[PDB]
């Protein structure tokens, strides 16, 4: 289509972006590319005082005192196949987290630490019935109980975890231990299985280990036996917590493993339910799977590999695999920084044997492609306009920044069914994934409300101390804490000063009481290291030492008001 | 034309500030395109600045901070016109002053200004070339801030002009003066500075900092300060061996040129003739002829003597930005507009010529703060764009929750009528930014062996008996230890180490690749440690190694096809 939104018009979707090494969540416009917003998550946001404000170091819990994260794989979730608007669910593979986000507010209220396990990598959601739970893999492989003794040094005590999320709950439901390594991951239309592909089926401790074997697996998890197993307590706890973990090693019922060649990387399955496609890496491959023959592979009927219905070469280091709506695939090829356009039923009929071109085009892209994704293609509304593509090296294609260069997502009108590339987006820190919604999916609102979850805790301890945030402006005294509630209303705070004592530990609780969308608050206390936002009708909070004597400025960092400058008092402290 | 279509390149680099963010922002113009992001103040997960030893070094006194606000990114020149080599930033938060190295496009030196609180304005010298960055202390706060008897005395209350050497990165010296100090700008001769000041008032709110009808331009004569520091006419405070100078109403340093109304921007025209002080609270700009100042400074006029025109504008005039041509670009912040006027205009309007100065009024969306054209800073102002940073964004992009971005807004004025191109949301709030053509900034390709931005590293290194090229070692010291490994894709040196719990574990490490942009990472699972290491470079991080067992550490960068398999273990001993 046009690429181009001119100001005044507004973009069709809404992209959420991998904000790869950075640790965010970015909200971008498509089809103009335009980074709307930026949602902290596994960083410690400057701008909003994400991870340092006391109602987001509450949300991250046990991992508060974590500073960096690699977010990685943003997903929605949905409703029948469809995106429903509710929650983007994104994993943290540096400190094996995963946290939800809020799309009302567009902020995270969720995180947890996923035990047992090291590195989440692929994370995705469960599409039908709607997102009951989200599924990610644990890249890495570590004894269970791995405390540093016996366990150490003895690799047959490695091992992998898939996890299973309950989505509404942000609690893990169960794991199931894996022969392997785990990757990527994905979930069919049915709500019966979920699947992932595993590099290191050779559990080796070195590269040359990890890729020796010709064949890695997908392997493919039955939630109905994995629920059953669980009912029958078939499950084992490690590590003193009380997380099930089942065994889904060769062996087991609940599992099944596809040998796919060779140490393959994305997973992702077709629109249309019908088929998941596996992707190479170092075999210049992919491979298809029928999905309706995955009953057959659990009951014995067939081998795994007669699950198999496609195996088609499409150039060097296939990597990930998106989908039109007219049964068509797109492939990105890493080492010939390439997209492959194939189309699935002739790939089928090229396996079968008959002599059938199932290659349709193949696009330059520029440098080193590892994602890409259509707009709304991991749901039923796939609809056939757009692909983006996640290229690793940008080289030449921007004006040069020195030794460290940004990535490029490109921009590919698909709508023609003939691949046109119209967008360069120069993109910071990598990001390893996303996502393309319609803006009508999604409905944010405009002003906090009084009662949010997200600052409960902070409501509850002003309550305790007698203050009604939405009137009082109060310094409570507790030995050497201090507790400082203050009003703002642009282009005021509802103290001009206040006092403490060298040493005392200062909470400031503000409370930003203006009614218009858009009259973003800050308070800042110079020279100490302490900024928040404080949106319209919210509550946000931060402690720190009030370790430097006389006279430190307090002020309204945001620009909300023609006086906003002049929207500042003095924290007062007295010498002892 | 702003389209940048695939393999076409960007004009011009645009520094931006990152507001709230507290890093800088590197922007293609006209495509207004990110990229790349600067960590500057701020605690950068992707890089691992502010947590790596090297970038903690760099932050010296503040590498316990992990916030910051970076105000106005400038940077240096030779005669009047952009030379690449450095950009300056502050932060106003914590009243820092950074120095980018655009050879690298990272900070290389970092300072806390002694005796102020909170640095707004910062702009650089033009002429001859940048041998100083200035910038101005905004809060009023005792020279003895003790929290003893100056607490509430509001008298023992002064603001600060701040003079640094820029090659140095040291504090040259400090201007006390009377009221306090928001923005501030440099001529084309170097012999004068001069900022307004908002609060000539004193005072400690609102309704007291609004009631002057007018506060004051302050001029600073760079001759005549430095004539005292050498004659020793300077006081010290707070233990530090800084120099402060007396620029305070009736200084010989010093003038101070009546403004209305709590003016805000101070923007000098490129042909040096002028500057433009923005009146925000009263609807008008002040224009002062700069030729005038030294006859301000002799007694020969008087400073309001040096004011040739104060037009009226429009409600809310925050910040000018010229063309090539003799015209004026002025925010009107409640007006929502941008005022485009001439400048000779304007003198013979208020000469009693019955002349229109005012060329248009566009509309912006919504409530713009500063503008800025391209090149327009310098000598070498060439008339093609005007970049309006719009501080709500209302309707004009999707809508997103309770937190909205702001809006910079592309207007092309290479013709008479000023032409709205392009909405670009920006996250974070900017505050000022500056536009270079793409010819006067050449970045490296390479990092080499002898930076001194991990020269310590490099020390510590030799100290233990480690070549940094050629070496794979653990080094054991008591409870410390330190690890040395290399990295060419997709291999570590080591694929395995052993520690005991407990142990302070330092890792370095050195990328070896010898193309360009073969990004390496650094990151121990569960730690909350990961870093860049660049081709060349050595960057290191220390932690407690306090989780027994197996602690994979990885290359989270995608620096080969086979990434994922660049990793190995940590062995944590149990006790
Ligand atoms: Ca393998
Ligand atoms: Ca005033």
């Amino acid at each position: 289509a046009s690429a181009v939104v001119h100001p005044g018009e507004l973009d069709e979707y809404y992209g959420f972006w991998s904000g790869g090494h950075s640790g965010e969540v970015r909200i971008l416009g498509i089809p103009s590319m335009r980074e709307l917003m930026r949602i902290p998550v596994f960083n410690i946001d400057s701008a909003t005082g994400w991870g340092i404000t006391n109602e987001s170091k509450r949300i991250k819990g046990d991992s508060a005192h974590l500073m960096t994260g690699d977010s990685h794989h943003p997903h929605m979730s949905m409703t029948d196949g469809s995106y429903n608007g509710k929650y983007v669910f994104i994993n943290d593979k540096a400190n094996s987290r995963v946290a939800r986000i809020r799309c009302d507010v567009m902020k995270t209220d969720k995180m947890i630490t996923i035990p047992n396990v090291q590195a989440i990598h692929g994370l995705r959601v469960q599409k039908v019935p709607y997102t009951k739970y989200v599924i990610c893999n644990g890249e890495f492989e570590i004894p269970m109980n791995n405390d540093g003794k016996a366990s150490l040094e003895d690799v047959s005590t490695y091992r992998s975890l898939f996890n299973v999320i309950d989505a509404e709950k942000m609690e893990v439901a169960f794991q199931v231990m894996v022969d392997g390594n785990l990757d990527n991951t994905d979930a069919d239309y049915d709500g019966k299985y979920f699947f992932s592909t595993c590099y290191n089926s050779e559990m080796g401790m070195n590269l040359g280990e990890m890729i020796t074997a010709e064949r890695d697996h997908v392997v493919v998890f039955s939630l109905e036996r994995c629920l059953a197993a669980l009912k029958a307590g078939k499950f084992t706890n490690y590590n003193g917590n009380k997380v099930p973990v089942l065994d889904g090693r060769k062996g087991s019922d609940l599992t099944r493993y596809i040998p796919v060649p060779k140490s393959p990387h994305g997973i992702n399955t077709a629109p249309d339910g019908k088929y998941f496609v596996a992707n190479g890496k170092l075999s210049p491959t992919v491979s298809v799977v029928e999905i309706a023959r995955l009953d057959d592979v659990f009951s014995g009927k067939i081998q795994p590999r007669d699950a198999i219905v496609a195996e088609p070469e499409l150039g060097l280091g296939p990597l990930h695999t998106a989908f039109d709506n007219k049964g068509n695939a797109f492939t990105t090829l890493f080492l010939d920084s390439q997209i492959a356009k194939w189309n699935i039923q002739d790939a089928i009929k090229a396996y079968n044997g008959e002599k059938v071109n199932y290659l349709r085009q193949k696009l330059d892209v520029h440098y080193q492609p590892g994602h890409n994704h259509t707009s709304q293609g991991e749901t039923r509304d796939t609809d056939g306009k757009w692909l983006v593509v996640l290229c690793k090296f940008s080289k030449d294609r921007f004006l040069p920044v020195g030794p460290l260069r940004p990535e490029n997502d490109q921009l590919i009108d698909i709508s023609g069914d003939e691949m046109k590339l119209v967008h360069d987006g120069p993109t910071f820190a990598e990001p390893h994934d996303c996502m393309i919604v319609h803006r009508s999916k999604v409905k944010p609102q405009k002003l906090w409300t009084r009662d949010d979850p997200m600052f409960a805790d902070t409501v509850a301890m002003a309550k305790q101390d007698g203050v009604t945030l939405e009137m009082d402006n109060k310094v409570i005294r507790d030995g050497n804490k201090v507790r400082v509630y203050m009003t703002s209303i642009a282009p005021n705070f509802g103290m001009n000063e206040f006092k403490v004592k060298l040493g005392d530990e200062v909470t400031v609780v503000v409370t930003n009481l203006d009614q218009v969308e858009d009259v973003t608050h800050g308070f800042c206390m110079t020279n100490h290291g302490v900024q928040m936002e404080v949106a319209p009708q919210a509550t946000a909070s931060v402690t720190f030492i009030a370790n430097k004597p006389g006279v430190q400025w307090y002020y309204c960092n945001w620009f909300c008001h023609a006086l906003h400058m002049e929207m500042r008092g003095r924290m007062l402290v007295e010498a002892l």
